[PDB]
């Protein structure tokens, strides 16, 4: 890091390219975390 | 319980109060923590 790594990770998960995360994006995010 | 847990998760991180997720409350949840 600085920033770069979450920076895609962010983007990846930002699939509606709004600079964002929603609620169903979060839902992928928090997948792995039961 | 399911759907509604991920809305309260979507809020904790949701600060800024605007129906999404930015990049430090991103970092907030990859935050594994650490
Ligand atoms: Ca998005
Ligand atoms: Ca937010």
């Amino acid at each position: 890091k600085s920033e770069e790594e979450l920076a895609n990770a962010f983007r990846i998960f930002d699939k509606n390219a709004d600079g964002y995360i929603d609620i169903e994006e979060l839902g992928e995010i928090l997948r792995a975390t039961g």
